[PDB]
């Protein structure tokens, strides 16, 4: 599809998801990376809100490119979006990223944005926090952004 | 005594939700409550962490006591515990609450807990912000709270 894809068979949807993905319309037209780590754990991050953010056209939302032997993974993806806010952020989760190897119990990859409100920025700042592979399931790599969007 | 406990078995358990945890153990004989909502939905909503909050032995994390009857629903319970944190925020979730009747395809209720840093208080203004009962799955109810502990 063109856009984010929510859980639910269409009129069986939250009208307060609805409400947010419409919220951040602004943001679909651009694109986000960030490259951090060091050798041989160098990665490039690219993010885009509901659009294609890889090169496979396999429904990508954010995907990790390993600088070393150029290899993207898809970290999650856009058809398997969650949306919901606080009262000055909003959290963005692509679920549905290509499974792990060696870790997590082989479970599909998670991407988790965490967007807080910066009024003086549509969008700015989008940078890798962290990744949660240690655990048994429910793993998770984590993303922060700031955008005046996300201000009530 | 009993604790919050995380998923996996104990020696593979994430050493980083275990650190959180120790994180938050100033907090842990603390009580939290809220009434919102309005008649006949008025609710008194407590919150514990990592220690029972319910009157019944029920291993609950965060209660809802509806104000006309004195029934008590159980949200979420600290022994199907989730914990991460952000740059200046940590994310507290309680799974295993009571099943919805005629929501959430019967699913058991989960609570969200968005701590946000604060370095003027420890543990401050506890509040419900919303309770998401309209998706097929996932639903949620999210609450929000101020604590030093989530400054870094
Ligand atoms: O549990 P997994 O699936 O084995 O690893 C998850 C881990 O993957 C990414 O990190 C990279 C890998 O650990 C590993 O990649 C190998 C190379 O791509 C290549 O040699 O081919 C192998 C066979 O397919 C790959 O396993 O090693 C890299 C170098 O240390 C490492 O960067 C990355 O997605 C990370 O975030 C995931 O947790
Ligand atoms: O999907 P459910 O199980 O039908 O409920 C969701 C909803 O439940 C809670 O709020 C209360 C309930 O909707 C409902 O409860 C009944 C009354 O408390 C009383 O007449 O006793 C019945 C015994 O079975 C209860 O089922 O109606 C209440 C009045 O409007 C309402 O407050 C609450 O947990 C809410 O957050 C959940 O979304
Ligand atoms: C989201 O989109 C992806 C991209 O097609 C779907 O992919 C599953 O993809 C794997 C290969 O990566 C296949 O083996 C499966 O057969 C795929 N699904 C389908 C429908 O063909 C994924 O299923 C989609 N998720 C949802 C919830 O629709
Ligand atoms: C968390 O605690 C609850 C409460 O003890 C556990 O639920 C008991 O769950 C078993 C199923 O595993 C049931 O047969 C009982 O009837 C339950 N009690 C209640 C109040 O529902 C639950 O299993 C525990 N979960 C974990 C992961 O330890
Ligand atoms: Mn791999
Ligand atoms: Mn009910």
């Amino acid at each position: 599809e063109k856009t984010c894809d929510l859980v639910g068979e269409k009129g069986k949807e939250s009208e307060k998801e609805l409400a947010l993905l419409k919220r951040l319309t602004p943001l679909f037209q651009k694109s986000f990376e960030s490259t951090v780590g060091q050798s041989p754990d160098m990665y490039s991050y690219v993010f885009r809100v509901c659009r294609e953010a890889g090169q496979h056209s396999s429904g990508a939302g954010l995907v990790q490119i390993q600088k070393s032997n150029g290899k993207e993974t898809v970290v999650g993806r856009f058809n398997e979006t969650q949306i919901f806010q606080g009262s000055n952020w909003i959290m963005l989760i692509y679920k549905g990223g290509d499974e792990y190897d060696n870790h997590c119990g082989r479970e599909q990859r998670r991407a988790v944005v965490m967007i807080s409100c910066n009024r003086h920025t549509l969008a700015d700042n989008f940078n890798p926090v962290s990744e949660e592979r240690g655990k048994v399931q429910d793993c998770f790599y984590l993303f922060e952004m700031d955008s005046s969007l996300a201000c009530s």
